[PDB]
């Protein structure tokens, strides 16, 4: 990831960089992504500075027409974060992928928060065993974050548990607007390049709580759009997997279109649970079997 | 617990604070957890002043990304409210957890009211003795409260019956609605911060009789739901444990069944910390205990 | 127990009092225990009107978290009415308990009616010897009520017979609907607050004849109304039953025929006391101990 | 006893009264007793009509809580029908009491039919000597109703025998359903208020024959309905119900009081009060003489 | 395709040619297409210079009235790019046709991106079997372009995956302004004449987010200019512009031919030729197999 | 039709014919129609030459008030170009009229291009069948011309298709200025006199993107004036199509609309002489045909 600071040599004053920081512009990728119209309304930014900023930013990263071979090289750098269950890793083609949006959904009691915790613990695993070796941002919209569970699963994975606990980040989304403010503020944390996973558990809870009654659902939806859009944008810029959790599916066409990958969970026999991929741009629908044990989400044979 | 007093020296007028008091906001955590649109809905509050109130609340304590190590340090303050049964304490990690909602259901004469009384007495116990050394609030819907039982249990644990009987604030939840605003007006009581337990027994007794007939169950549900929602949030910022009793949203769920003779069986259904287990208990002179006890 | 008339002092027109009394609301306690939704169902009352009447009633008597010492004090006024036998009263903690539903059941002629008469006479006794010093409302469904038995037992306890008879308010329930309307009208007569006991003998002798799901729902409504009335009016509602209803009754006792006139009373269920059994007998003095 | 015709002046036309009488309702007490649902089953009656009928009946005779002194005054209207033997009258507290069911049972020849004849002849006696001074409805399920015995006992009680015979309403029940049809047509002739006793001798003779096999024992809830109807008329007409039964849980709970009849030494007979709502168990000695049941010493 | 570099020897210096390159004019056909008023807007270009450039370009290729046999010969140079399913090719009369705008639209998951990848590979096919034997210009507006998918489909089409990927030129459009800047800069790369297809998947993705509120619908004429530029590129460069649209008027006018995609039972998919310049409305069955869009039978 | 070559015997040298031909004048009719001033603006033609040419050419045709005695004979020289639909020709009086500009307009997919293609073939037919037995000039501004469609329609009419394409001269109008150049030097091709139709499809396509309105209509009216005179002295029909000041130039106007289902409506919006009427047409393999046919 390349931030906005390293622009000092290209002819950008510190005042303009600070204005970009205040506007939520923390990296070159979001400099390119943000249009000149949206760049203009940034506080303190003129209608002539945004252009020269744009040509300055265009020089660092080659933004143009390229053969698909270098595009394959680009997509080689996304990480297939393991979801704990090896069969669930295989069915998704490696598991949750960074730079893309993946949603898990189902009834209550189906094992979603446990999937989130398993991702939080395995995301700090290095390459070649399903980890990304990158930090995690957890948004707790349900107040259900249990750090001792993360330490437990870390002991299960034979890693220094205190390190795993310090690496994972955490926020308690007290309301939908607090969650929105948090996802908007992720700029200066994701800019450092240490974070390679955002997990929201759940995504819709505060939206359903704050917005009640049919007279504001559309409002919710469009806010959701922005929220979801930002998440997707945050996925594409900093190369982080966005892992949503939702109850039931619900979210409508808005969430169906926003979510690139979708998984449904349902109960099986005892602690055995069964999952169904429902939508994905790479793989067809199939089935998988998992269990919730002392080390989070694993295979039944584990 | 950080009440709304610390807004005054941060740039908030006394009239604004009193309006917040009328608005149901009595702690810094509560105002930090209230939506701007929700905060301006309070009568006498304009949308311009709620913003400055919000950052005034935000300066005293930060809300956002905090390393999970610090979140674990914060979680370390929670106290396990001992049920009185050492084995049942073990199967729940020391008892009822704070910051969360506990629900108990089963057939009648299964000890749920006895469980409520035992928690109501053990809450006064100091730390490392299964209690938070804090006060109790009892919200009675079935009218089965017996202060004589609290005195008896305080005798059983070698506690002053008058002292434990004194640290219990009691109120009858006559109807479902009255239950709603009796839960709503807990801000004043918990703003002292001494409280560690709130008990409602039973949760569904008032709602089941206030809304009868399949013509309104749906709306009845959401009523109950919003009630539950408040309870859930009412459990978090105040570091209290809410014990809900049910008759046959809740973070913990327990089933109680009648066993052979005078013993009963306890089973766990839902928990965000430990898997389900099984246990046995009796109702001795000190309340719910182990059979050998 | 305070009538809603003090509510008149709070800027409230007499039409409100008449409407509340017509709707079955006869005391500030009933106002506090009645919901806005059901109070609006009363003809002539609007939503804001019900809101203001409720807040005025709450201004009369506060309903909120009080220290439990005050709850013990208000619990001290709870009356323990002797059943006539010292053993059963001891295993009951001092007799029957007000603010609660006591149900006794057993075989045919286990002494349920005789023990109902003993409860009818003992409640008129003052405190310090297991009484309640007040009147008793006797709802009879099988036709087994006998004033002469009450007179004889009252003479046994060495008190005026005719005053004892005039001290009991009796009603015969002909069928289930009459049984319900009687307990509905109990509020008006109990608003005076003199009564202490509500005997129903027996609860479902008319429900069985008049009818299942509708019968069960109607009986559930009946028992709920009885329980609410017992809670609000500081009276013990004592039920008898023959051989669902356990849900409403706070305390349950089973009666078994023994050898000859000897009878066994078993505490099958209680909210407070443990499972204990005892022996009693029906004699010239009513319900007495086996040695007595 | 106030008939339903007393509702005519309260705002009810004769058509509704006739429709009520068609359903077996001849007394305002029966109007109050019958639930609104059962009154809806009456042909030609609507829910509004049922409600207004009930409201009108409530006003003429009040139902509500009253002081128990008034209830003692009401219970003072209960007759004590003489059994014929003074000691058994003392044991029973005055004899056979109306408003309740009295059952007598025992072996054959104990004198159950003779007891029924004695009651049918002594009910006609005035008060203050054990009589109810009213008519008696005899139902014979055995063919043993002997008017000559009634005449003989009436002559024994120095009373006109012809009036005694004319004063008793005799019916012969051929089978069980005929016996029922009799008991729920009894409402018409009981409305006159002249009857104080309903003798059913016996209650089991027709049922033990008309129903045979374990399949029909469950059906004989029909007997429950029969006995409930008898108790209802006993309550709402102030008449004693004197049932007769033989020996070889229904009647145990249906009958308010019970008596065993047993054979003694020689012609002596013993009557044991097995159950009674208010009296304790005792035993009496009696004989069956020319005047029916009589004290053994006399 | 003859680049404007053919004007250097006709009496135009290199500076004017370089300015033409900077002005977006890269072909003599592009010179003839555009009006002199548009050339005079270019910095450093005067009216006389513009006129002499137009005069010189007119001599290279004639623009006048010719017999329709010659125009039939010219129309014989269109490319019939197979869609992937032979049935839909028969419905289209040869599949995709160049010098035209083909717009396929449908709901999410319908298979517009899969068909775009099938097109990226099948255009590279030599002709006589449904191909175009040329490069592809892929513009992605949603991040859904999978090079591995093209690799796998090309392997299904027994081709070298590495060269097949090297031919297609990919561009990720972050926002609408970038998407446009890309489409006008497409003129420089298209001047080689190697390309046969320009995929835009999807056309309206950046517009739904870069413009919000009823105020900016009027500005979202800029999209019309975008589509006009795409149409001009397709007309001048003998390339087929294949658009993708998401469903929930002027856009319909811009596209020469349209296809609508619908989901059927199971994985069966249906394609309807909603609008076509010279074909009737029909229905086709297709599936997304290991080699992209293909017939349901195979 | 007689070209300016026959003027040479009047006393005019061949040294001035080429420059006047470069000025857009190729026939004596164009000489008479044009004014002295417009000949003066032509480079190389002096005022003496301007007056000499016109005075020499004017001794073949007179100018004055005209009773209709002889014009009816000249009026019957007008051809009736069949549209392909008997009903549509009937409401149009037998088909598209020459000596005038016919304009059809409609929204997207109304069949205007198909109508132009059909009219390219029906002209090939002789008279007494709705044709003109002559060439067709197609000016295309949207790129929707298809010689294979002409093939199909000519096959439909039982005609030689290769000859039919041989008799259709095509020209693609890239922009408005090239469109006007095509129109202005179209006279040199029509000087042969064998043409019977001129198709411009569509007339407004180039101007809507090239153009500021004042100059747009200023140029458009000149374009329409030139088209109208071409149609006038060349005995050809100018067929224009429009997508939905033009109405004044076009003598006949037709609206094509999509009706219920696949039915299409051809309303006669405006005609110089015949009343507004109604028709239904279908685009078949033969081009434009009647709904029943
Ligand atoms: N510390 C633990 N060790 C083992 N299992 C646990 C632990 N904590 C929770 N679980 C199990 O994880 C299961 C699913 O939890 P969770 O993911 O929170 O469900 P949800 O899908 O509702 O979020 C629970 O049934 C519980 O038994
Ligand atoms: N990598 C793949 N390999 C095979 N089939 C695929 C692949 N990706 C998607 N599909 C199929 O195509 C469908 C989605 O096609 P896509 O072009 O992404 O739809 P759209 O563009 O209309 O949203 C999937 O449901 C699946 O059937
Ligand atoms: N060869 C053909 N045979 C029959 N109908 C056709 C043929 N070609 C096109 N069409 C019909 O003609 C219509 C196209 O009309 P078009 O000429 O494009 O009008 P416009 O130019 O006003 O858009 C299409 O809807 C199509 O159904
Ligand atoms: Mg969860
Ligand atoms: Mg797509
Ligand atoms: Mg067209």
């Amino acid at each position: 990831i390349l931030s906005v600071d390293e622009l000092q040599n290209y002819g950008i004053n510190a005042s303009d960089l600070q204005k970009l920081k205040s506007g939520g512009i923390y990296t070159v990728n979001t400099v390119l992504s943000t249009t000149r119209r949206h760049l203009c309304k940034i506080k303190g930014l003129s209608e002539v500075k945004v252009e020269k900023i744009k040509e300055a930013a265009g020089k660092i990263i080659q933004v143009g027409f390229i053969p698909a071979t270098v595009q394959l090289d680009i997509r080689q750098r996304v990480y297939s974060l393991s979801t704990g269950s090896k069969q669930l890793d295989s069915i998704l083609g490696g598991g949750i992928m960074t730079m893309s949006i993946t949603e898990v959904f189902g009834e209550f009691r189906c094992g979603k928060t446990q999937m989130s915790h398993t991702l939080c613990v395995t995301t700090q695993l290095p390459r070649e065993m399903g980890g990304g070796e990158g930090k995690v941002a957890y948004i707790d919209t349900e107040g259900t974050f249990r750090p001792e569970r993360i330490k437990q699963i870390a002991e299960g994975y034979e890693l220094d548990p205190e390190s795993c606990l310090a690496n994972v980040s955490y926020a308690r989304a007290l309301n939908s607007e607090h969650q929105m403010e948090l996802v908007e503020q992720l700029g200066e944390e994701l800019s450092s390049g240490d974070y390679r996973l955002i997990v929201v558990d759940s995504i819709m809870a505060n939206f359903r709580v704050d917005y009640c009654g049919r007279g504001e659902l559309s409002e919710r939806q469009q806010k959701l759009n922005q929220h979801l859009f930002k998440l997707n944008r945050l996925a594409e810029e900093f190369n982080v997997a966005v892992f949503l959790t939702n109850q039931v599916p619900i979210g409508g066409h808005v969430l169906a279109h926003a979510s690139a990958t979708r998984i449904l969970l349902r109960k099986g026999r005892g602690d055995e649970r069964v999952a169904k991929l429902q939508d994905s741009p790479d793989m067809p629908e199939k089935e998988c079997v998992y269990v919730i044990g002392e080390k989070g989400i694993t295979d039944s044979s584990d």
